[PDB]
């Protein structure tokens, strides 16, 4: 089984689950790649080699046509901006991908949507990037300064282009830990870190338009959060877990956001002792979410941090 990590990649194409990086109470080794397969229960690991990116926590990764896509993070000298490439479809070769175009700004704890040819950035937390959007120093970082960002960019893989879209509508503000899930064009974006607030805000991008839109249910909604999953389990379902509230709760709620009804449903579920924060989660085919790895109380104290290695499956 894998060790037990926060802060690392999860990717998927609804039968093999890929995990990557992350830390522990030290980052995980780079070359490893972990593969579970969702349907027996299994863990396999294999060594990469090629343009193997450094051992990161904050990446942002997808896995498309099993082709696994990641960008960004934080490594032992900080935040990167590369991007790379892992075909998972022999010994698997990484392949860092020299864009063309600006890339985004060296950022780590980001969200993304797939649309089409395009991978869509967005948020995060880094250097000061000039790029279109506005970015928010986090005063603490001053005593390399860094802070959040609101920036949406556009990798087309057709030609490995960056790009960003002209936005219309109120945007979210700059944030990072958010969590972002799409379905069909939208590309929904909920809560995340921004100043002294984890925030309940539930937004989504038209990716054919590039309008933003603000989402406000009917009745009861989740508490605000960052380091949660949000993860689509249908053409009208998202499903959100876990995270960490403004005033540093560890969360083990779980809810479901419909989508056609502009409504949010309190799951029930067996895991409300194992609060998670900072894992990953991933859909099956068979309509379950995957959870892996995360940190069971305030991993920002990080002498007591309780790094998970635990698969958490939930039956959406
Ligand atoms: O504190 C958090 O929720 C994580 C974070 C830190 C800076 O930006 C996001």
């Amino acid at each position: 089984c894998p060790a037990e990590r926060s802060g690392h990649v999860a990717v998927s194409d609804g039968r093999h689950m890929f995990v990557w990086g992350g830390y522990k109470s030290f980052y995980l080794p780079r070359e490893e790649l972990w593969i579970y397969n969702m349907e027996t229960g299994r863990w396999k690991k294999i060594n990469t080699e090629g343009d193997v990116p450094p051992s990161m926590s904050g990446s942002c990764a997808v896995c498309v046509d099993r082709v696994l896509y990641l960008f960004g993070g934080h490594h032992s000298r900080g935040n990167t901006n590369k991007f790379y490439m892992l075909d998972s479809r022999r010994v698997l070769q990484w392949e860092r991908i020299d864009c063309q175009g600006i890339p985004p700004s060296s950022k780590d704890k980001l969200g993304v949507w797939v649309y089409k040819n395009k991978l869509i950035f967005f948020g995060g937390y880094g250097y000061l990037p000039k790029v279109l959007g506005t970015f928010e120093f986090d005063e603490t970082s001053f005593w390399h300064p860094r802070g959040w960002n609101d920036h949406v960019h556009i990798l087309d893989t057709e030609t490995f282009t960056w790009s960003q879209p002209i936005t219309t509508g109120k945007a979210p503000s700059p944030r990072a830990a958010h969590a972002c899930a799409t379905v069909g064009n939208r590309g929904f974006v909920f809560g995340g870190r921004y100043r002294d607030a984890r925030m309940n805000d539930l937004h989504y991008l038209n990716l054919d338009t590039w309008e933003w839109n603000e989402l406000i249910p009917q009745g009861i909604c989740p508490v605000g959060r960052s380091w949660h999953s949000l993860t689509p389990v249908s053409s009208d379902h998202l499903f959100l877990f876990g995270g960490f509230t403004t005033d540093k709760q560890p969360l083990s709620d779980a809810w479901t956001y419909c989508i056609s009804k502009n409504e949010w449903i309190q799951f029930n579920h067996p895991y409300t002792e194992k609060p998670r924060l900072w894992h990953t989660a991933c859909a099956s085919d068979e309509g379950e979410v995957i959870v892996f790895g995360g940190c069971a109380n305030n991993l920002l104290v990080h002498h007591r941090a309780a790094h998970s290695n635990e698969i958490l499956i939930f039956s959406v």
